[PDB]
């Protein structure tokens, strides 16, 4: 689809069998989801944002369906204020910015 | 123009007549620049994201040219590792997400 930016670009995703809402974030390297369980193993990681750094769980090779488009890649889980889909998955679904 | 997301979407902007590199961030409501010597009246604000909040200075009606496309609006100034172009200005240059 084509998404304008007057509102936050929030979409529904499928992850782990569950539906969630997430923000399409071109300013994020990685995909960061609110605290939850995901199948499989993980390892601790730290990531940073506007306010500093947080601890997350790094899960690899997780399938995520993003507005109907499939991706399989790293998902970080931790105390983010909002679920964000970052460039590691945006690239998989063919997303570009256009102006 | 079309910008892919293989790398961070860093582009040249002009603010205060000078050129800087900034990240096009669809996950940002607002525009955050690290330019603490702007002239002009400002007011204190707090903005947040991953890691919490920081203090910024809010400047209004500041011209910002992005990749040769003129915009004018609110700019927040504060300590950030990367200059961020948010939706307040992305909308003014006609930017969309496409997949
Ligand atoms: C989670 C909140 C929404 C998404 C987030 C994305 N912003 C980018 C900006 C870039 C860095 C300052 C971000 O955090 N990116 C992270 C996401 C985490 C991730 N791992 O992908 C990033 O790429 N982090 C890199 C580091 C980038 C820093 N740059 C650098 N070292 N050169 C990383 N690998 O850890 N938006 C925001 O942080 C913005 N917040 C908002 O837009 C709203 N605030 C809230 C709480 O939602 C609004 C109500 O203020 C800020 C900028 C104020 C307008």
């Amino acid at each position: 689809p084509q998404i304008t930016l007057w509102k936050r670009p929030l979409v529904t995703i499928r992850i782990g069998g569950q539906l969630k809402e997430a923000l399409l974030d071109t300013g994020a390297d990685d995909t960061v989801i609110e605290e939850l369980n995901l199948p499989g193993k993980w390892k601790p990681k730290l990531i940073g944002g506007i306010g500093g750094f947080i601890k997350v769980r790094q899960y690899d090779q997780i399938p995520v369906e993003i507005a109907g488009h499939k991706a399989i890649g790293t998902v970080l889980v931790g105390p983010t204020p909002v679920n964000i889909i970052g460039r590691n998955l945006l690239t998989q679904i063919g997303a570009t910015l256009n102006f």
